[PDB]
DNA sequence: CGGCTCGCGCA
DNA sequence: TGCGCGAAGCCGAT
């Protein structure tokens, strides 16, 4: 589809059809940026060899009810600073409230577009979307993977066990898929308000607030500011200050060393590839570079291979055979505790770790990347049965965590709870085989008190 | 067959 | 804190 920067790998036909004498119309969802885009960098392209401006939609849909105050209004700005960076650029946006499947095919035909291009998402609820536009739009449809290094569909062709066959796979691929990104080039033909959007919705999410005794709202909004050119600022000072000690404090939740790049990385607000050109090129720790390499692109890319070739990826029926058959044989086992949703939300167990890793969500929005693993692990210690486990678990981190309803959060949990991307370990009661994780064990491994004196 | 992103004993 | 071992089931390189 032309191009010299351009790999046509990143590119797949979802519907052939002959091209319009339209504009080419790029369907922006997961990927939500100007920079470091190949999908409206293909869009681009596929626009200058047609002779015909670009565009840009966005389709805001009703799933923002489902989570609350916090994503939206942290996606929301980010969409407002992105639309003056597309006007700089002289490629106009528009913002489409209802059904993708029925918005999207009416805005094809509305403004007679010629070509269609989305980024590309493993979510059950994307495909869902684009079978619904492929059968009420006429024109060809296109699918470009803006999201990983290596493609989706190419990285691997099934399911990855683990991540040490995921590995050399991966990696073997980077010489060609890492490269540098070309500069986005402006319109050169021409062609919902957000500010009323942003009103709107919060008002119809004040009810479900989290809140304190006292009425005051739990979430501290301070903490990460929203938009395309925070997430940069972020990543400046990540390599210049903390991927040095990234190796050796990674794990020590009292320690603020994380990239903490995962609210702008789910959004789509910074190019996780854009990273790892920067990581690369620093010269820092070769033990801290290996060891951020290893997360950013083997397990954040191995978690969209999990769930677009697992379409139960939030089920129990994902989950291994091995771990299927230890969880149903310790079902009629006798938890410790009992505790239901409600008691998990408000962080009224007995154990002061686990509610201060629940407090750090509820006030943050961002729980350290090693409690989380205690934090999902105790669920199922401490609840009816693995599928509650699994629900109580994909409920609090879909609604409270800012990185939320992503690939990785599913198979996050589903490694915590049901040993994807795992291995067997020693027998215990209720959890089984199960890796199994210890108030005791993160005592030795960082301290403890300081993490719960943080957040009550 | 070899090696996989815990708890535990021991410097 | 840092290291070596234990307990476990299975992929995949042959
Ligand atoms: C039960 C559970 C639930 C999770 N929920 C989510 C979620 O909803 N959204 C989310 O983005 N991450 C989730 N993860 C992964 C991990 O918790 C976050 O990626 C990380 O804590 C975010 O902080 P960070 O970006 O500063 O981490 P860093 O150490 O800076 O990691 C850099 C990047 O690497 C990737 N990454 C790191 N660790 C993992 C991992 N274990 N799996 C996959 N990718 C990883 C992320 O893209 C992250 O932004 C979850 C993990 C677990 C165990």
């Amino acid at each position: 589809p032309r191009g010299s920067h351009m790999n046509p790998k990143r590119i797949r036909a979802l519907k052939s059809g002959k091209q319009g004498d339209g504009p080419v119309v790029y369907w922006m969802s997961r990927d939500q940026r100007a920079e470091d885009n190949w999908a409206l960098l293909f869009s681009r392209a596929i626009a200058k060899e047609a002779n015909v401006p670009v565009v840009v939609v966005f389709c805001l849909t009703d799933e923002f009810l489902e989570a609350g105050i916090r994503q939206y209004e942290f996606m929301l700005k980010g969409l407002q600073e992105l639309e003056v960076s597309l006007s700089r650029k002289k490629i106009p946006s528009f913002f489409l409230r209802g059904d993708p499947g029925e918005k999207i095919s009416r805005f094809v035909k509305d403004y007679n577009a010629g070509t269609l291009v989305t980024d590309f998402s493993p979510l059950r609820i994307k495909n869902q979307w684009i079978e619904k536009v492929i059968s009420g739009i006429s024109i060809p449809f296109f699918e470009v993977d803006a999201h990983n290094v290596v493609p989706c569909w190419e990285a691997s062709q099934k399911h990855e066990y683990a991540a040490h066959t995921f590995r050399p796979k991966l990696y073997a691929l980077l010489p060609e898929f890492l490269e540098e990104f070309p500069e986005l080039e402006p319109n050169s033909v021409t062609p919902e308000t957000l500010s009323d959007v942003l009103e709107t919705g919060v008002k119809a999410l004040l009810p479900e607030r989290a809140l304190l005794k006292n009425k005051d709202p739990l979430f501290e909004p301070w903490h990460f500011e929203p938009g395309e050119k925070a997430a940069k600022k972020v990543m400046e000072s990540f390599i210049a200050d903390r991927l040095d000690s990234y190796g050796a404090l990674r794990n020590d939740p009292t320690k603020n060393m994380l990239s903490n790049l995962s609210p702008y990385l789910h959004f789509g607000q910074i190019s996780s590839q854009r990273v790892v050109l920067e990581v690369e090129k620093a010269e820092s720790n070769p033990g801290s570079k290996k060891a951020f390499l290893d997360e950013i692109l083997i397990w954040k890319e191995i978690s969209d291979n999990f769930c677009y070739y697992n379409p139960g990826y939030d089920g129990f029926e994902s989950f291994p055979s091995w771990a299927k058959e230890s969880l149903n044989a310790h079902r009629n086992d006798v938890r410790s505790h009992i505790y239901t949703l409600e008691e998990f939300e408000a962080g009224k167990t007995h154990d002061p770790l686990w509610n201060a890793s629940q407090m750090e969500l509820l006030s943050t929005g961002k729980m350290h990347g090693y409690t989380r693993m205690y934090w999902a692990k105790k669920i199922l210690e401490w609840s009816e049965s693995p599928e509650k486990a699994l629900e109580i678990a994909i409920c609090l981190n879909d609604r409270y965590e800012l990185d939320g309803r992503d690939p990785n959060g599913y198979a996050g949990i589903a490694w915590s709870i049901g040993g994807v991307h795992d291995r067997a370990w020693g027998e215990r009661e209720v959890t089984g085989k199960i890796r199994y994780m210890s108030y005791e064990g993160c005592k030795r491994k960082f301290d403890v008190k300081l993490y719960i004196e943080k957040y009550s």
